[PDB]
């Protein structure tokens, strides 16, 4: 029992992290087979960063402009190309530690694990949700660009995030591994804002179920509700509307506890109108919304 | 910027996890050089577990009673010995992925990373504090025994925890890697209770500093206090007394923010007497006490 913020084991990704240097700019890259993936703004000087034209800047580059280091062993770049906002550097050596992997794009409210790296050296691991406004509330310092986010599924690493920048508000923005940004952001050093965020309702309910499974029951009640009347109370408190497929995914948890989703929605409604009266749920005084139904099942099974 | 619950990269430990089987009992072991470490209660049947005599049970064992699996490759046991509550199995192959390592015992309030494993296969990573009553609030299912807790320091893994049992309250108890239990627990299946827990004051203050560094300032005040008057308010709220060496460790954070420790203690006092009035600090509605001053510096530097 117990419920913790849990990341995937990071070793399969650690064996892929390299250091990509161009000019005086150094960030992290991802070495899979004979290709290295990194953020394209590594080809930028500090002045280029204000209003870059990346097709121009890459055209003015040669393979020998790129220093790739897999630890102390420098790697030989034999080709380079752009894939939207990620740079691809072809190297002469396939990575012998390349795991089975996919490039996948995740939806808002889905979670993943981040391997925060600096100078190609992994330094920390944590869990993250993609917020509804397409930012992540990460933990990232200078040098972290090129750090990746991933999920693991039977020894296959699904890479879903590459880190590109920190917004003025201190939240973080990046791309998928094909270089398409999440949300309406671009890779240039201008003060960009995110839309207004919202609470991931389905995740809050998954976490309420985790609480019952771990023996926290004080918030439960005999009341039930309908799907339509709950969503009326969501919008008032800045919660996403609950769909019927969201109820369906919560099916297994509802089964394992004997608490219908709409029964649990009634308890959520009460917590929103009245707060917690100084009590906690799974060690938190807030409704936590960064655990998916899948994350809960994985930890409670 | 940002502040997340952060674990150490787990790859160096993943390369050490094996599956130790005796009879019908299977748990996780730790393979370093030519020795495998696991919890000694693997030599117990379900009846032995009630009131075991481990010197008797090990004496009745031979090397061939122990099945060790490093993945699919079975390992050859050539010797066995007991080290308090951990079993040592000597194998014929040194682990080629053995990292540089130490066995260290941690103090209450110190944190570490847990690699939760099942059948010798790593499945998740999270951070933990050793509570003042010598339990950890972990996340562990059947099969997790033998999972280890560790810190990393310049590619040296300091192993500090092996998981042995879950208490009736759902908290977890284990040993150091020399097999000495943390706290007053023993490896037998009886309902054991932990002493009363307390909040790690120095960690709460480290986390308040992390908040200021990340721009959360609403809780600050112009008041200051003395070391003696603060500790009077601690005991009333079940907080550990603050020592002068605790102030000293908080030195660097106090310097980096311009907020003397005793100035920050005044803000803590106010939060305890008045609560948060519905506001949050670093995404939490509670005073978090599982980040050490070291953890904060590492993430804010
Ligand atoms: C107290 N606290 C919570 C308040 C918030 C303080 N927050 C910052 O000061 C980060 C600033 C915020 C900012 C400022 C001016 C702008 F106009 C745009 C953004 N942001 C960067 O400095 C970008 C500029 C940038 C570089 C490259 C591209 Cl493509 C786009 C942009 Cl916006 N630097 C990176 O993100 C680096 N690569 C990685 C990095 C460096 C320093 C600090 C964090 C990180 C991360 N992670
Ligand atoms: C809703 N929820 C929060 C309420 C709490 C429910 N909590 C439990 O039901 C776990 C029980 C609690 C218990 C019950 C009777 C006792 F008399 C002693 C302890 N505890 C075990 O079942 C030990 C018995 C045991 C085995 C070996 C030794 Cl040396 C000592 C003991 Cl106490 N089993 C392990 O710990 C396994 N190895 C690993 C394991 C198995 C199942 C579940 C969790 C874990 C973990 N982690």
């Amino acid at each position: 029992s117990g419920f913790r913020k849990m990341a995937f084991p990071s070793g399969k990704v650690e064996g892929c992290m390299v250091q990509v240097t161009c000019g005086t700019t150094t960030l992290n890259g991802l070495w899979l087979d004979d290709v290295v993936y990194c953020p394209r703004h590594v080809i930028c000087t500090s002045e280029d960063m204000l209003n870059p034209n990346y097709e121009d800047l890459l055209i003015r580059k040669s393979n020998h402009n790129f220093l790739v280091q897999a630890g102390n062993v420098q790697l030989r770049v034999i080709g380079h190309s752009m894939q939207n906002c990620v740079l691809k550097l072809k190297v002469d050596t396939a990575n012998p530690k390349t795991p089975k992997y996919k490039f996948v794009r995740i939806q808002p409210g889905q979670t993943f694990s981040v391997l925060a790296c600096y100078n190609g050296s992994p330094s920390g691991v944590y869990q993250c949700a993609m917020r509804p406004n397409f930012t992540i509330k990460g933990s990232f310092l200078n040098g972290s660009c090129g750090s990746v986010g991933f999920n693991i599924d039977y020894d296959c690493v699904s890479f879903c995030y590459m880190h590109h920048m920190e917004l003025p508000t201190g939240v973080h923005a990046g791309t998928d591994l094909e270089g398409n940004f999440y949300g309406p952001f671009v890779d240039r050093q201008t003060a960009q804002a995110a839309g207004t965020d919202t609470t991931i309702t389905v995740n809050v309910l998954a976490w309420l179920y985790a609480a019952v499974i771990n023996g926290d029951r004080w918030f439960l009640n005999r009341f039930t509700t309908t799907l339509n009347d709950f969503n009326l109370v969501a919008m008032k408190y800045n919660y996403e509307p609950l769909t019927q497929d969201h109820v369906d995914i919560l099916g297994p948890l509802s089964a394992q506890t004997g608490i219908a989703v709409l029964d649990m929605c009634a308890s959520l409604k009460e917590l929103l109108q009245n707060g917690m009266n100084g009590r906690t749920i799974l060690g938190s005084a807030l409704l936590e919304d960064e655990f998916t139904p899948f994350d809960v099942v994985r930890q409670c099974s």
